[PDB]
């Protein structure tokens, strides 16, 4: 027992506005005093990204790839309002798009549950983790309105000599609408891999949802590639570990989500993931009670972040000297979930114990009535909430620092 | 004072198995003792359809078109198993789909709430009525698997012999998947007309969900057709009733559902209607507490039925001595909602009155503690259920029948 000292290192992406502020409080108060982790720092503030012609962002991604883990603070993505504000050379791409592109992989969203902060769904006791496919179906599609009266025909034209195959879709008298969409086995397969690695690392069962009763070929491909991946590479490791993989109908699975206790990973196609993730987010509680984790298809590499933005509104108050009650636990959990993968890879059970301890201590802090404004709101209603009911960001972080201390001291020699 | 009568006519489709039993019982007990109604009968028992080549189903559907109101009991659909049970004829199409094709219009599903039967979603205080488009999109699409390299290409081919449009969807390098789908302006427009009329007849606001952020042309059309129709034909009448029409992104809208108290109509595209209805089914409680109402686009013709099927496993159970406690209120509410529409068309206030009474009364009875097995388990759980806690089918129907005598009676001296 001394500062922990992991073998491998963590890649830290600093961000902007309110999250950078609390990110600093989190490091100084909750992490570095109790753990001795080697960091590789990269500053993804909007200033340094412009200054460097968005180069930090690329080198942050590659450093994540070499080290295997990265925590990442929320980051402003440029629009036209922000080019004027920050005086930007060009409208730089969203750092999340940039990093994902480079790393590849699939985002999984994990909520954080306390007993005293109720969910909107009375059955939910464990987390339901959605993993979204996120490489095109309707998101890479080609649509057009039909104004004339004509016929919609699909074609596949082999790259070799082979004969065209032509599909007669429909015949328009009055107007209408037409669409085409695609996916690739390479993307489906890599999605399945991330899901399987994710489920195995979390020791949770995995479900895939499709609508292969109606899209027999299109969704049947989804179902088949997952079944190929399971049998070949994962069934055994899953059985050993007390978990399983199952394909279900999207209809079945949204009812299962309503009905069930939770405790599973749920693989969703692009669209379903978009739609159902909003539903689940709402159901579980505040945006400050969920993290996003990108896992690569080999399962070796991981980027973790809070499932919210930089919370600009609360940054406008911080700048104007007002005290602020932004919920920090998504950010703190991003650090524990990051360090947990580090420890797991490195086989550093000591560090693992720290992440568990910290997460556990946060959950108790809230359960004893010490929480931020958003969470008081959930419990007591949008009104019945006075300043005394909640803590501000930093005195909340201090309240868990105090509770981490008690717990942190242990086995003193 | 003796009975209540109406000039207009009610079509009745009678069905089969357990629902057919219940159907008979609620007529004799709850509606005929208080109502003289013109009523044209069609028998949709699986035998009578086989016997009559499925023509009674097409006759029943056209009679509802003529008269404006039908009540339907659940019907067996043909599988390979079902041909042998009754007598083999042919693999006959489902009655619902034939009636739905004949009538046009959109089905709207309405849950029945009581204060003492909790929903899985804490926020739901009012019904959220999903109306599902039910033509096109994924359910009449053309999909296939790509195994060679080559090119996915869409062509629109004007019927006049004009210049065809060629879209260039994707060059596959490894295998993958392809899909083409359509909808028509006519169908989207008729769907829009049902939604505006249904929501107006019920005095609820109306939401459309699309993903027009991504399918700018495909989903944009749904948005544009709804908008242009609201401005032209409905906005005045909605403002006059104190309701509104609003387009929402499908992500925002499923989130809205989770946190809203309800009291609105929700227009869903085919797929979204399919998926989100099952989510709602599980959320609102028993399948015996929800009706379906098909409303044609002119707003004048309605077909109403229970949301569940024939209840086969209560029927095989049925009367081998073995009694049952099937929930009949979805079946009862099918009559009240039909008769309500009958009255509203007729300007027959005394019949409208009667529909409201029997509804209020059924709710009151269940809030009293008299309810079928299904509802008893909801209040708390399979283990704590004994027969002290609930009533059988005939007994519950009688319990409301006696409670109904006292209601109508509040005519005084
Ligand atoms: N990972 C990322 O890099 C990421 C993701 C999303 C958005 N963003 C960026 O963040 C900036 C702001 O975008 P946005 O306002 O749309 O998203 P946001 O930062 O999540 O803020 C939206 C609102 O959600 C509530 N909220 C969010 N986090 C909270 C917390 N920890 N505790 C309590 N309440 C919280 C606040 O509502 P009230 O003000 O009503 O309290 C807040 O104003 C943009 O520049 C956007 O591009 C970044
Ligand atoms: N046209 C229609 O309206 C329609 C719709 C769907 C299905 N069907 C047809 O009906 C037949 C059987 O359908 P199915 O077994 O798939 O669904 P179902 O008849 O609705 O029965 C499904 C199960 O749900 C429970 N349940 C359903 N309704 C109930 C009620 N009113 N009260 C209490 N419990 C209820 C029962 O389980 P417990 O006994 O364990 O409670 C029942 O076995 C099939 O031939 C099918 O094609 C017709
Ligand atoms: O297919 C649908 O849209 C509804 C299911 C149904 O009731 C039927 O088709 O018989
Ligand atoms: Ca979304
Ligand atoms: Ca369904």
């Amino acid at each position: 027992s001394n500062k922990i000292s992991a073998t491998g290192v963590l890649v830290e992406l600093d961000g902007d506005e309110m999250t950078r502020v609390i990110w600093k409080k989190i490091k100084e108060t909750l992490i570095f005093p109790f753990v001795n982790v080697p960091i590789e720092y990269y500053d993804l503030s909007m200033e340094n990204r412009d200054k460097t012609e968005d180069r930090v962002t690329v080198e942050a991604a590659y450093a994540i790839k070499k080290h295997g883990v990265g925590v990442k603070c929320a980051t402003i993505t440029p629009d036209e309002a922000r080019v004027k504000e920050f005086n930007l050379k060009k409208m730089w791409r969203s750092p999340n798009g940039t990093i994902r592109t480079i790393l590849g992989g699939t985002v999984f969203r994990e909520p954080i549950i306390c007993s005293n902060v109720p969910r909107l769904v009375t059955t939910w006791k464990k987390p339901v983790v959605i993993g979204r496919h996120a490489f095109g179906d309707q998101y890479s599609a080609t649509d057009a309105v039909v104004k004339e009266p004509g016929t919609f025909e699909m074609r596949f034209i082999p790259a070799n000599g082979g004969e065209p195959k032509v599909y007669k879709v429909f015949d328009y008298k009055s107007g209408g609408v037409m669409m085409g969409m695609y996916n690739t086995d390479d993307s489906i397969r890599d999605f399945a891999r991330s899901c399987f690695e994710f489920a195995l690392a979390r020791k949770w069962p995995l479900y895939l949802s499709t609508k292969n009763t109606i899209l027999k070929h299109y969704d049947g491909r989804f179902k088949d590639i997952f079944a190929e991946m399971y049998k070949a590479l994962y069934e055994t490791k899953f059985k050993t570990c007390g978990i399983f993989y199952e394909h279900r109908l999207i209809d079945d699975m949204v009812a299962h989500c309503m009905r069930s206790e939770g405790g599973y990973v749920w693989a969703c196609k692009n669209y379903d993931g978009d739609v159902q993730s909003d539903s689940l987010a709402q159901g579980f509680g505040s945006l400050g009670m969920m993290t996003s984790i990108l896992m690569t298809p080999d399962g070796k590499t991981v980027e973790v972040e809070a499932a919210h933005g930089t919370v600009t509104r609360h940054y406008r108050d911080y700048q104007k000297g007002k005290e602020t009650s932004t919920n920090p636990v998504a950010s703190i959990f991003a650090w524990t979930r990051a360090l947990a993968h580090r420890a797991r890879v490195d086989n550093n059970n000591t560090l693992l114990e720290f992440t568990q301890r910290l997460e556990d201590v946060i959950i108790a802090t809230i359960e004893a009535g010490a929480m931020t404004e958003d969470l008081a709101i959930c419990i007591k209603g949008e009104k019945n909430v006075v300043r005394a009911d909640y803590l501000n960001t930093d005195e909340f972080i201090d309240a868990v620092s105090q509770r981490l201390k008690v717990a942190m001291q242990k086995s003193k020699v």
